[PDB]
């Protein structure tokens, strides 16, 4: 049912735990380094999970497509033929920004954040850069600990603040993948939809140095030994039993104003998949062309494609559930309640009054804000602005630079400048430069940027042609380039002829403007959301309503039962699909073209000790009533006695829509039975080794 | 499940109809003049049944539509807005060829038919003609008692003869139809398919003159005192539970040679949704610029559509099963297992060349054949061709007058050129004759005919528009003027300038010509026929498999169990609807464009005191594994108590092709649930008279 609640909560969810099935005590759960639960990792905008003593790792395969990717070739296709690695030294490294995350602690700081908060006064700017300064201070005595990256999380608009620590595993490598077939079967055809029959899954292994700490790849590195794994299940999972998952959650929306709401359906969503869709043409038709911009490109397109969809989709479940009637009607009932209690209810009254003026306010910019955003977001456009941005920053005392710029960051930075390697050609991003300009031009006026308008030479096809040619004299374009500026200073950027840097040196002045424009903006709203989110907590806990805070990045369990959904009267999705619903959408096209060895072994019911009686066959996906949303990808899900049962891949096209308003009939987490996993595994593209590390063959 | 059994089948079927949870005892089920069978009436290509004393009938809507529609004009339009008949002086006459038969006897005359046939020695159209006075004599002896209709049936290809008397009800009048909104709820988009939605009822009253007797219509009659009638129920329909349906399903074909499938497949059934799509498109289009054409043609439109959806959903249903496939292998292990018995399979093997040899006759002229047909049921040749006929057969002694053209069919002749007058409009018959023509001239040389070439006089869109101009002046377009003609003797037709009796004298000669040949086919049939047929019979027997014959407009019972089905992996159709269905499907555009007191009535909850608890709401319709076919809309289904709760109107899209190769496990009834007949007439179109009547008041 209904929540993403923090491990904090674990007294108010006991008894609707042990009500739905759960038979691990409330206690055991709340162990967040115990079993099971010090068993579960955050990867990044995915969780995964330990199964073995030996650093394996299992998440989805659209979790580790990006390292499957910057693995592949045109000519040696990881994505289609999938990878199997049947020794620990044949594994391949995931990528230098690729991460294992394990959890050590949590505390509150509620306290003290706040106090610095408040410290600063009347003055919105200076309150930012409070919660700033109290922030990197915090993280850097955590960190002085070496191994440990940590982070402080705001929950429930501010009214609390928790920091996490965590083990930063960086020496990941990829162990399995199945091919992208069954990987991602159905393709974006059945993405964010049920009936579903994807093999959403692959392994990593997590790897230190020889003293046990944290590294780097290296040939010399070992695989981490994690105190914690899960287990398989023994006993088969069916319809209405009890299913957990804990995880990683990035961000929900369901605590808003009304108009944030109409701002987000009328402007944000079809704005950004109508670009998201250009984009998409653009990139498809070259790549029909060309396989290296094909696979250098694949990554960014699946991001494109299930984006937009799931904005298509959010934007047809406000419809359907009426979001836009609910919000305006909730809070009308909130405003009411408020005047309602007089003199204790005008500090939230007020609070309303400044978020919705703030909101107007980052309203009068939105379309320049945006475009300026993706523009820059360009390939070497991005690296010439971040590049530049870090030679201005490491001028200052560490303690001062902008975060995303500090010394704990230059791994990643630097990394990412050597992944751009494979998600790069020249001639594509040419042509994405002129999809944003064209858009640039296209704005108004009172909406434009000075110094970009200034490097353009004003406002038709025939400036930015020559931009286009112009940026196209770039060396940025080879990763060596890329990372000699990584090291250049401030002043070689100032002297450059290169054009891609001359832009960024050129655009500078504005960009931290509207970086200071946008802490000012955030400053004031750090006074109002919390007292006023506050009151919509009151408000709901007076009705009964659950409360617990919107998805923030941090961890998070949600529970219930398998069972399916039905979307329209005299139906019903069932709660699992089969290996024969697999066979019957074959075409022999992609993204229909299960490999022969699946075909046979389902035409032959070759079903491999793993056939759930019930259904008749092996079960391939399943429903539950669990919520769980983006950053969810990959977190396990455990049964009853806290074993693995399948792992969390995806929403049903009608549940999308709960990031704003949520609707207990029609959302539904769908899951890759762990099962399938292990079918796949044996039967299709074998891989017995991990199946044996696993004590499941 | 399976099986349109006869009634002579009960001892056959008395177990599994106790274990699926029949509660009556066979034995009062074999009494076809008691209660309730005796209750089960046919229309003629509908069923319907007594549903109290005083002779009140309830059907579909689509099966009363005829009579809705004949009662409609563009300004008063019944379809559009109902009709109910707050007494029963105030209910309007169904039209003179409306009937209701009351089942009398049944009588087996197998032997004397098998004697008449053998009488005739070896020559193929004197077997025809031997069966057809043998009929003719059978059924004026049968209809020497006034007020009698009797029928001779022909069942598993000439393997058995039965008769039928029945009382000929003459005065059918309307006493209520709910809105057109209601009764084709969905329209054609929902023909055919579930989740269905739809209140398709109406209701007839039966009427006889004072003494008793039947009697056309006239405002002397009286309602008909049935000695038989239903009761509605009063236990809740729940999925699992018994049900059962009596009625009359017209014909199926699950005795065939493959050849026979394939023709069908391959050229019949697209041949005829073909043309049947194109004249539904010019009707359309005319009609929607004229509201007069659009009444008109409602009933016409409402048949192409019918028909030419159900051949498209047999289609697509023939490659979900490989029927074809499964012909082949069917009648390769027939031919098998005949060979197999040496000297005494060898007349099965002869009677199946025959057959197939019978069947490429056919074929050679199939295109002309189809064409000639129904270019002349076009209104004004359909109706000089008809009477045309009617003066030549007229000259013959009564006994040896063809079938259709005899004493007995008189007044089903001079009704149909009545009824004609609320279906014709000289514009749009003009185009439909237009349409036929262009078609007939694709026809090659060798499937021409050359009554047809020589009156037509030419081969171009020139000789096509001069010969509309001719037919244009007929004055057949007028009731009176059919009614002289229906009089008229040869020689005044022969003498006659109208330009349809032209057209009629000119071709009849071929027309005749056509018709032996088609006797001659079906006397060597009447041979072949019976021989292969008992041979596939005794094969099925041989495999386990049930053995009823095909349908052939005689009394069938099925029977089983409510219950949905599951059309692919991941999903279940649920066996009910229910009324929030009904207004989820609301547009307010037709078809979807409920009458407003039903949106109403929904959303306050108004159900009635008819709500099943088990599903939260008022059930609409539903799905049951029984066997039906066109001819049993209108059937009564009844419970394990024999008692009405509701009627047989539909199947579902995966069923249709089994007419062909039955298939269990998508085969299914859609039914109108009888909560759902009386909860529109307490809260949406009200005829308190009529649910008094049958205490449901
Ligand atoms: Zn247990
Ligand atoms: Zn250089
Ligand atoms: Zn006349
Ligand atoms: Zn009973």
């Amino acid at each position: 049912g209904e929540g993403m609640w923090v491990p904090q909560q674990l007294p108010e969810i006991a008894g609707p735990l042990k009500k739905a099935g759960l038979k691990l005590s409330p206690q055991q759960i709340s162990d967040l380094t115990g079993d099971p639960m010090g068993a579960v990792v955050a990867l990044g905008g995915c969780t995964a999970s330990f199964v073995s003593p030996n650093g394996l790792v299992v998440t989805n395969h659209h979790c580790a497509y990006g390292a499957i990717q910057l693995n592949s070739t045109a000519e040696n296709n990881l994505i289609k033929n999938g990878f199997n690695a049947p020794t620990t030294a044949d594994e391949v490294s995931a990528g230098p920004n690729a991460r294992v995350f394990v959890l050590d602690e949590i505390t509150d700081v509620t306290k003290d954040a706040k106090a610095a908060i408040a410290a600063a006064g009347d003055d919105a700017l200076a309150r930012t850069k409070a919660l700033e300064a109290f922030e990197k201070k915090l993280i850097a005595d955590c960190e002085a600990e070496a191994g440990f990256r940590c982070r402080l999380y705001s929950f429930s608009g501010g009214n609390t603040y928790r920091l996490f620590k965590n083990l930063e595993i960086k020496d990941v490598r990829l162990a399995y993948a199945p091919p992208g077939s069954v990987g991602k079967f159905g393709g974006d055809i059945d993405n964010w939809m049920w009936p579903r029959h994807t093999g959403d899954f692959a392994f990593y292994r997590a790897y230190v140095g020889k003293d046990g700490k944290p590294a780097a790849f290296s040939k010399d590195n070992v695989p981490y030994q994690p105190k914690h794994w899960l287990k398989f299940a023994d006993q088969p999972l069916g319809a209405g039993d009890f299913v957990m998952v804990a995880g990683y959650p990035g961000s929900t929306n369901r605590y808003a104003l009304a108009a944030e709401f109409d701002n987000t359906a009328q402007w944000t969503y079809p704005t950004i998949a109508r670009h998201y869709k250009n984009q998409i043409a653009m990139v498809e038709a070259a790549g029909k062309q060309n396989a290296d911009i094909q696979v250098k490109y694949a990554a960014t397109m699946a991001g494109w494609n299930n984006t937009s969809k799931n904005y298509d989709g959010q934007l047809e479940g406000f419809k359907r559930i009426d979001a836009a009637g609910q919000k305006l009607r909730e809070e009308a009932a909130v405003l009411g309640w408020l005047k309602g209690q007089g003199a204790k209810g005008q500090p939230a009254l007020d609070a309303h009054a400044k978020l919705l003026d703030l909101l107007e306010q980052s309203k009068a910019t939105r379309d320049r804000d945006l475009t300026l955003a993706l523009f820059n977001n360009t390939a070497m456009l991005g690296s010439a602005t971040q590049l530049y941005r870090l030679s201005i920053e490491r001028e200052k005392p560490n303690a001062e630079r902008e975060s995303g710029y500090q010394e704990r960051d230059l791994p990643a930075i630097e990394g990412g400048l050597k992944q751009l390697e494979r998600r790069y050609v020249a001639a594509m991003d040419r042509q994405l430069q002129e999809y944003w300009l064209n858009e640039y031009i296209k704005l108004p006026a009172d909406q434009r940027v000075a110094a970009v308008d200034a490097w353009l030479g004003g406002n038709d096809a025939a400036a930015v042609k020559r931009a286009l040619d112009r940026l196209a004299g770039t060396k940025l374009g080879s990763t060596e380039e890329r990372l000699k500026w990584f090291a250049a200073d401030r002043k070689a950027f100032e002297a450059s002829n290169d054009p891609a840097i001359q832009y960024a040196v050129a655009v500078m002045p504005t960009l931290l403007k509207l970086e200071q424009e946008r802490k000012t903006r955030a400053g004031e709203n750090l006074a109002a959301r919390p007292v006023y989110l506050q009151a919509l907590a009151d408000y709901k806990k007076s009705q009964g309503e659950f409360v617990y805070p919107d998805a923030n990045l941090s961890l998070r369990i949600t529970f219930g039962n398998v069972m399916g959904y039905a979307p329209k009267d005299g139906m019903e999705y069932t709660p699992f699909t089969t290996l024969e619903g697999v066979v019957a959408k074959e075409t022999g096209q992609d993204p229909f073209d299960s490999p022969k060895a699946l075909l046979d072994a389902v035409a032959a019911k070759r079903y491999g000790g793993l056939e759930d009686k019930r259904i008749g066959s092996v079960p391939v996906n399943y429903l539950s009533d669990l919520d769980i949303t983006g950053g969810n990808s990959g977190s396990p899900v455990l049964d009853a006695h806290g074993k693995l049962v399948g792992l969390a891949f995806d929403g049903n096209w009608e549940s999308v829509s709960s990031n704003w308003v949520f609707d207990p009939k029609m959302t539904r987490m769908i899951a890759v039975d762990g099962r399938y996993l292990r079918w796949i595994m044996q039967e299709v593209y074998p891989a017995p080794q991990l199946l044996k590390e696993m004590n499941v063959g």
